């Protein structure tokens, strides 16, 4: 059983932790909790092969900018979870791209783009904008949801799929 280091960062109010809880114990929390650092290790069967997802739900804030590089180096899988309502989180991906590139020492790395709370009527971030930017970075886009659960399981599957192509 191979373990995969997954670092989850982004903006605040996106519902990063909510997504993980939906996969870990299949539970949805309406109330928001200030997650500083949470370790979620669940064995998931990706494309027939069971892998151990070592997901680290951390806070991508300025107060953790000096510690971010610590886990980003060992991190293999990166879930770029942004919000469709909060267009600012969509622009925050630029800063992350620059940092991750510096921490990984590589421009081409295995990463996935996922938009949470896609079931919200307030869609500020347009699908074309997200899709276009996804191609620029070279990462796939998946519309996720913690309340409605829209292919959340497959979102994690595809993450490993991209990572596998970086090896084999
Ligand atoms: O001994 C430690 C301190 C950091 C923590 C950790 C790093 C990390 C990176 C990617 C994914 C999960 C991760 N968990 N383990």
């Amino acid at each position: 059983m191979t373990e995969y280091k997954l670092v989850v960062v982004g903006a605040v109010g996106v519902g990063k932790s909510a997504l993980t809880i939906q996969l870990i114990q299949n539970h949805f929390v309406d109330e928001y909790d200030p997650t500083i650092e949470d370790s979620y290790r669940k064995q998931v069967v990706i494309d027939g092969e069971t892998c151990l997802l070592d997901i680290l739900d951390t806070a991508g804030q300025e107060e953790y900018s000096a510690m971010r590089d610590q886990y980003m180096r060992t991190g293999e899988g990166f879930l770029c979870v942004f919000a469709i309502n909060n267009t600012k989180s969509f622009e925050d991906i630029h800063h992350y791209r620059e940092q991750i590139k510096r921490v990984k020492d590589s421009e081409d790395v295995p990463m996935v783009l996922v938009g949470n709370k896609s079931d919200l009527p307030s869609r500020t971030v347009d699908t074309k904008q997200a899709q276009d930017l996804a191609r620029s970075y070279g990462i796939p886009f998946i519309e996720t949801s913690a309340k409605t659960r829209q292919g959340v399981d497959d979102a994690f599957y595809t993450l490993v799929r991209e990572i596998r192509k970086h090896k084999e």
